[PDB]
């Protein structure tokens, strides 16, 4: 009977990947680290930092920890701290959802927030506020997980020994995502010390990070990647820092949760793809130990969602089935019925009336089609945009009281309404908007700004 | 004691314009004809037509008048017909106001509506429907005010003698707007028969009508102008057909009602402008008899309104006072306080994030600015449009997950907050939008589509 | 050739009512006074007051007239004043539409506004502001049409003589709406002086006014009625002050414009109904001269409308045809299609879920019908309101986490969806809301609020 | 190196509760179950069920599991089955969240949705559809976790021995939440067989379930309680079936996660409450082994949320700090500034006008106040509701065009602006609405509906 849920931190199992690794290569075992009591793989270093700060006389019983964390180290820190009763005060950027902050609070912490993407160096971002809070309060100890060797020390004393004792020294490679220069450094130091030089320490990294050898970027795989060099990462330990993309990372995460029964996040997918790319230079008789550093239940809205993975350039395929089964004729509903509204302006109505019929229906293009009955055939006189009328009314090239039949652009290209969004996503690659002919009679206008809004939500 | 309201149709007074006509020219007397029971001058034609069709046995007692009436002759026809109980069935295009049809019905008629701007001879325009009604309903009689000699005959019998009788034959000119070829035809015939050849029949017309010598056009001054030749117009009666624009016509209407105490409509202002322009080529000793054919109380929302005039490029000046006194700082409210929302996108956010923040705030432009809190000075890194991103994202030049700092156009020019709308309307003549700087710190972006929206509604 | 449109004020015709007066009574002639150059019958007194204040040395050329008028005397005052160029400044309550104020401005006046219904005696209503403006500016002359004998003097010198000279002293009665006395008092004094005592001066008045002998009210027939005794009204002149209702006034106005070809307002209808009620005590060989004091073009939105006359308890019949030809099944659209939304809460869903569904769908009652498919029969378990749940949740009689199956009221009565509103009103005359069964399956809930809101707009 | 993740199902740790149990009682150790690969303790039965059905030749290789699963057993079944490639087709009621179905699909299953709250045995509930699927699709196998002996057999073979092995037979009590009856029946038979009769098998249950001795109810603690008797529950195994409410269950869940570092769900809190209430009737020298069967990360928006716990009579106190620190002056914003609209109706306006203002300002009650400008003091004449007018206008007691000062109820009581919501709730426990006085001048009306809506959203 353990004395607290904080003693079960460690000894995480080591499962084997069956259906993801391609045939014709060695074994790839995946150290699953999301089974810790804190859910994450960073509660292994939180306990070590707490102990090294208590023993070395820096966190006097009664202090208040303070760390500008994101939401994955905060859980472990809060758990281990509230074991013995240390008030925990965090600092978070707005990029973190409400659910992660609710989790951080449910463990007995106090999470203050500062705006995200603000210049880190100023007193605006969370770094300056964290430093100020550390200075002011008494007893506060900012662990500074980025420049604290205790992280690598813990991953050296309790992660390296496990990966060795569980495989019996017959592990050739060790691929692990490198977010804060942690696991990689400690596990590499250990697996190189007590194995000679047989173990080659590979390291995964999001395509375009400092470690890979690139410049800054906005990141999506929360936890990995960086824009500078943490003082707790020996760049000499690793041997081949692979660089992986974000689409590949998310696809591998999804395929892993689908074919291996592991709900891992983004970093896990990136590490597994790096390994898979490392299982091609070493034939049989090899053993590559990936490290899955997180559990994929907080990402049920980011990756395993089907809209956020298409709000970007991701979503190679739908979560469980057919490619799209969605036609343009469905993009034009927004109410499941709301398309009895072909918005047209005959060739005689004054220009001001056309601009008004645009401003009223919140559209930005329309066919100037005679024969008012919206049942007409392809006999559309032309099209009148909005940015043109408003461009030919303020430059003097046309007056408000004029007839639209002298300031209308040629008709806009058309596509059938009963066709998937794929052909549209390619067709709007040459124009700005196109009509949707439904049985030969126009029924609406599909435009880029609408196509995105649909894809980005459904 | 008159035996019915429809007997006071005639003998309308003859007022003399005093403050409008410039000095140094003959007296410009304006036969003010909105004092008839029906309100306009067209009543004169109705009675004559009804009498002629009731004397020559073409409208048998119990018939049902039917005509595609413009709304002004409809009132006269309804009044005169309902004198004796002839059912009136008018056919009007949708371009007529609501109060106009309410006036037509309040007199006991029935008004059927048909679409406007459609081909005139199609099965949906009011001409064909009127012909169908005439054929089907027994006892029908389409007066056809456009090719009916009764019009000119009445304007000859009871509009000519009055002009020559209330002035003692001392009338040099007779200018009268020519819409259907009515008043001008008969009045000229008379004032030429019984005045020798001295009375030169001038005729006004909106610029761009068949009579003036132009082509088709969309008309705003209700009543005058045509796109064809009415069979009841002798083009040899007029001698000097002047042409007048619409802006000048409406300005003259408003100035006449402001300086002469006459709420005349649009054609009245056009006729007065034609007369004034004829009151310069003929020095003193001359007497010009204009004909004001309508009353300006139905136009109290069109020409005397301050939005319908500025929806177009009309509205030289406001009715009540100063020119505009409305600054851009006011153009940016839409709620009287609705600009605590400076919509920005920092240079690190993702392209998709910027597109979403454009689609969710109903805007189409926004400046990428660091230091999120909108209190910043002119140090805006740039401006990201909406059409670019949706064009740099579909062509392939950019990716949804790329940083916004690589697809942002240079900043957009800026203007002060307390500047009159005249300035902004000129300034947008070179760009498509511009910021509003208050003390130096931008607070919003004003765009053409918003400028015209503020003008045409306030 | 008159010298100004202000000289045509007077000599208004005297038409006879043909189809309104019941058979078996004398002749009822209606002095039609909406043919004046100023539109109404108040421009006689405007001219007279201008003359008196200019000749009597109280309005020095260059002064600025100031009068807290409503919008009917303002037109005449503005016309007569701006004849010679007297700046006109008015004061109006908010009860006057935009069109009337635009008319007042189009003649060259300046109309300032103050809130309506505010205590007249305070410095808030338009009376105090008018008095202040009169005191401050120099040259201002507030005519005070309520305590200025010039009104009755003008209606005595130019209205009484006309009614006599046009009928040749063979006029028994003279009924005229009263709302200041200027009209009944003057014409009454004249027709009593130069006719002995044969002429009996009847006077109309809205049911429940001071003249009739009642107390205050909110009035709808603009112009008539009062809440005190003006100093320009001899209560002895009239003989029988009839009292007429507002429904009768508006109905008679509509029927008069429908059967006599006169577009008169409210006071005209009230005067005509008073006369018709006076044409029953005097047998044949009598002549009653009503006075129609206004023209019905500004009331095309109030009376001749079909919603404002149903917003109140008026509208005995539709403007031109069938009674309603509108079924309850149409009251439930609000979008022409928007009734696929039967909002139900099953007997097991928690009370909080029911309150939430109510708060979300903006309804205030709903059937708790099992068998989710909204195709069920009369098998509805019951009904749940909102004011009850919210009354049984704050008093302690029910807890949020409870089951609605123990706090639901008995089912609500039902009516078929294909039936006119009339029966709906008669039914809701006994309950608060009722279901609309459409083929035996409920399709919605029609409530008093909804039915009233619909009637008051369509 | 494990051969598959589904092999790590078991051997879960045994933690000792320290800060929750009151002092003076035996040690209360809680077997924590959210450390399994599949999240909860519901994947112990999945492994045994799959093994038994694959050994006794009832799920032939290639079959397709089908079951109406609650979402927790679904995860375990999906993981274990997809170990070998058995297609899973789950049937869930709409009551389940979206992320839950996303978790089920992310594991390679297919989840069909069915309506909830409908009769359990009808053709629309998930039971009948699951039976249909089982019949039609060949190779189907409905595990029927509710009447399958495999559940208790597995909880007897691999959940009982662990309790007695990790404690060295020194276990006095074993309390475990009982729903479907699979853990008290399995972990009870063992601890009774191999401990004599000392181990009394206590059992928790939500107040109002069949087992506790009550009737049906709507449940909130997902997993426990029933409205019938599962065929896999031996009611003779338990000895003292405690019953616990829902408010207490959620409070204990939050307190356990705050003082013990465990994110357990609802049934975990219920079981802990039952244990604590059993840890009082047995003094020291006792050891109570609770069973926490779930992990509280899917409940991060249901029990740890501050609105869902306030949408009911739950939420004793907020997670982060002070009780409410939220005043009625804040309840009246809805936009953070949206009370510049004190909606009034002066005592002279018409009843119809008051109804119209109530309908157009989205309110349902308003104080009739003279001196319109909302700056007035307590001198309000009264208050007018909207149910009265819509009842005093349909019954006939009032006329729709009558003055509002004759159908207005007396004023409604008032409260300050800066008062805590709880005070407002207790006040509204007596009336249906009340004003908010700021400095003495009323500024708005707070009603039961608005208060309970502000609670359930903030």
């Amino acid at each position: 009977i353990a004395q607290h849920i904080s003693e079960l931190i460690g000894g995480t199992p080591l499962v084997r990947l069956n259906s993801v690794v391609p045939d014709g290569a060695g074994t790839v075992a995946a150290k699953v680290e999301y089974l810790n009591p804190g859910g994450s793989s960073k509660d292994r270093i939180a306990v070590k930092m707490i102990e090294a700060a208590e023993a070395s006389g820096q966190l006097k019983p009664g202090g208040t920890i303070v760390e500008p964390t994101s939401g994955n180290t905060g859980v472990g820190l809060a758990l281990v701290a509230q074991r013995r009763g240390y008030k925990c005060v965090f600092v978070c950027p707005d990029k973190v959802s409400e659910d992660k902050r609710n989790v951080l609070i449910a463990y007995g912490a106090e999470v203050v927030v500062c705006p995200t993407a603000v210049p880190p160096h100023d007193p605006a971002s969370y770094y300056s506020v964290s430093d100020r809070l550390v200075r002011d309060i008494d007893g506060a100890w900012k662990p500074d997980q980025y420049a604290n060797p205790e992280g690598p020390a813990s991953h050296y004393v309790t992660t390296g020994p496990e990966i060795w004792a569980d495989t019996e020294g017959k592990v050739t490679h060790f691929v692990a995502g490198i977010g804060t220069g942690g696991t990689i450094t400690g596990a590499g130091r250990y697996l190189k010390e007590v194995s000679g030089g047989r173990v080659r320490i590979v390291g995964a990294d999001p395509e375009g990070s400092v470690y890979s050898g690139g410049a800054g970027r906005p990141y999506l795989v929360e936890g990995v990647g960086e824009d500078f060099w943490p003082a707790a990462y020996d760049p000499s330990v690793p041997d081949e820092i692979i660089a992986v993309s974000d689409s590949d990372s998310f696809d591998m995460t999804r395929r892993l949760a689908r074919e291996e029964a592991m709900l891992v996040g983004g970093s896990c997918g990136m590490a597994v793809v790096a390994a898979l790319k490392v299982a091609e230079e070493a034939g049989p008789d090899a053993l590559i130990v990936v490290l899955l550093p997180d559990g994929g239940r907080g990402y049920m809205s980011k990756i395993f969602n089907d809209a956020w993975m298409s709000s970007y350039g991701f979503l190679r395929s739908r979560l469980d089935g057919s490619t799209e089964q969605s036609t343009v004729g469905d993009v034009l509903r927004r109410k499941s019925g709301a398309l009895p509204a072909l918005v047209h302006t005959h060739p005689s109505e004054t220009v001001r009336d056309a601009i008004g019929i645009l401003r009223e229906y919140g559209v930005s293009q329309m066919p100037v089609v005679g024969a008012e009955p919206p049942v007409m055939a392809g006999e559309v006189a032309g099209s009148v945009s909005e940015r043109e009328l408003l461009s030919a009314v303020f430059e003097g090239r046309a007056k408000l009281a004029d007839a639209v039949s002298a300031h209308m652009s040629p008709p806009l290209r058309m596509i059938g309404a009963g066709e998937l969004v794929s052909a549209a996503g390619k067709a709007l690659r040459d124009w700005d908007a196109l009509m949707v002919v439904e049985e030969g009679k126009p029924v609406g206008v599909i435009t880029r700004y609408d196509l995105l809004g649909f894809l980005s939500e459904g």
